[PDB]
């Protein structure tokens, strides 16, 4: 069963149910169906072919998610344009996807008109609420892809063929297979809580990042409703949020970090001690999760993953649980190694049960063999329970008389501290240590902190080893973190901090 055909199955059998909402939007399975069957019938009406690359350059509307089911239906491969792309960059992936069309919307479109219309492989360019002064040459208005009715014509889909070229430079692409894979292994990580008296599944993330179309189509194959939220929704989201009560939410830390940030003025307080919060990333999440349980008493998730790996790899159900930062337990048919450094602690390698095909250059697939491990630049160690403990990037890892140190784990321990707000470590050339922990420590509330509390605290805590030899205080930490870059600041850092104390 491909995505298409998994998403047909579901509408057909609980047609009637809400499939997609919107603050004033919505759709049931069966009308998103009838939806997608108009634009097939309108792409291979307009001599769109299985294999032809299609362009998707838009906002979050139900079009985008049907134009994805519409290009699987009829094996047209998507290439998803990220939001965050310069005009200049969206041509480039346009011209180097090969794309022989686009869809796009309104204001994507408008800001990226004339680079869109010199490519001239596109024979069809597709625009939601084309001006209709711009309907000339191959440019067309979206109404032009559903005016017919759906056609009833087969579709010859094969697993093995490419469904998307989802762009890092490189085009990741993903099979029909790859893409099942993938969403397989995100519905493991979709789990809204039974409700009290349906539930409806929201990504902050853009419809047009991969993530998000995997969430989505998992939530969809699942049964879940989805809901899609404007630019101006996610500015406005804890009003938002009170009026759409998702059942389960996915963001990055950032997105999650705002909505803490947001209820330290409010008032009537959002709720979301029921919902299922789940950040995603590369790193970890483990000291958001602490804040967003104080903030929410809701219990953060992370899911871990990256396009090369086809989809999320690992997962933690519960961060808040675990007291050290850790990213959780590999998903299903997930492999790990962890670099053998003769110690328990060492760099994680990845194999994902979704593999992705290969790297498209512009001219052919640079093919993945199969078995091919991804090095992520993280280093764990992995309990007895399976769960990977998460030390930090290799390329912070700090060497203490020939041992590593981890920042990420001083830096836990730090914050517990009730007069520690917050805090970072990093090191420092020594000439004659090789290098020099310093912590910079963010007081706590409107509080007083000594240095010698900190030293006594970590003698309880952690080997002395791992010890910070130097306190900066300052009472904000340099935000925009990279510890490189602090450590190249430490002297600007040692003359605006409230104090300094080195042991
Ligand atoms: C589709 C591959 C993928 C991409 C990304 C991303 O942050 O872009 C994420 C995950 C998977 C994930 O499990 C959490 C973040």
């Amino acid at each position: 069963m491909n995505t298409f055909s998994s998403f047909r199955k579901h509408a057909l059998l609980h047609s009637k149910e809400t499939a997609v909402k919107s603050i004033n939007h919505n759709i049931s399975f069966y009308n998103l169906l009838l939806l997608i069957q108009r634009i097939a019938t309108g792409l291979k009406s307009a001599n769109i072919k299985k294999g032809d690359r299609i362009s998707i350059h838009m906002g979050n509307c139900f079009e985008l998610i049907a134009t994805y089911y519409a290009c699987l239906k009829i094996g047209a491969v998507f290439v998803p344009l990220s939001l965050k792309l310069s005009a200049k960059e969206v041509k480039n992936l346009i011209q180097h996807s090969s794309s022989c069309a686009y869809i796009g919307d309104k204001k994507r479109f408008y800001e990226t008109k004339q680079e869109i219309e010199s490519c001239t492989m596109l024979e069809k360019i597709w625009v939601i609420d084309l001006k209709i002064e711009d309907k000339e040459n191959n440019t067309h208005n979206w109404e032009e892809i559903i005016s017919q009715p759906y056609d009833y014509s087969e579709d010859n889909i094969y697993t093995d063929e490419i469904a998307s070229i989802f762009y890092t430079p490189k085009g990741i692409v993903y099979s029909q297979k790859t893409l099942i894979d993938a969403v397989n292994l995100t519905k493991v990580t979709i789990n809204p809580r039974l409700p009290k008296s349906k539930p409806a599944i929201l990504s902050l993330v853009d419809l047009i990042s991969p993530w998000s179309i995997l969430i989505t189509f998992a939530a969809l194959q699942k049964g879940y409703s989805v809901l899609l939220l404007s630019e101006v929704d996610i500015e406005n989201i804890t009003e938002t949020l009170k009026e759409t009560q998702p059942a389960w939410i996915a963001g990055t830390p950032s997105n999650f970090h705002k909505i803490i940030k947001n209820e330290e003025n409010n008032n009537n307080s959002l709720d979301l001690s029921e919902t299922v919060c789940v950040a995603g990333g590369d790193s970890c999440a483990t000291e958001l999760s602490q804040k967003f349980f104080e903030c929410f008493g809701s219990h953060l998730q992370s899911s871990y993953g990256q396009t090369e790996l086809g989809g999320p790899v690992i997962y933690h159900h519960d961060i808040y649980a675990i007291n050290e930062p850790s990213i959780g337990w590999p998903l299903p048919g997930v492999e790990i190694k962890i670099n053998n450094t003769q110690s328990s602690n060492g760099e994680l390698l990845i194999r994902s049960p979704a593999k992705t095909i290969g790297i498209w250059n512009g001219h052919d697939i640079e093919l993945f063999p199969s078995d091919r491990w991804l090095a992520t630049g993280d280093l764990v160690r992995q309990e007895n329970n399976g769960n990977l403990i998460f030390l930090g990037r290799e390329k912070d890892q700090i060497k203490i008389e020939g041992y590593p140190v981890y920042p990420i784990e001083i830096e836990n321990t730090l914050i517990q501290h009730a007069d520690i707000a917050a805090s970072v470590v990093f090191s420092v050339p020594d000439k004659y240590a090789g290098e020099r922990i310093i912590a910079l420590i963010q007081p706590q509330k409107n509080h007083s902190l000594k240095a010698e509390t900190i030293a006594s605290y970590l003698s309880d805590n952690l080997a002395h080893y791992k010890h910070p030899s130097e306190y900066i205080f300052i009472k904000e930490i340099p935000v925009n973190i990279s510890r490189r870059k602090l450590s190249n600041e430490y002297h600007l850092l040692k003359s605006q901090a409230e104090k300094v104390f080195t042991l």
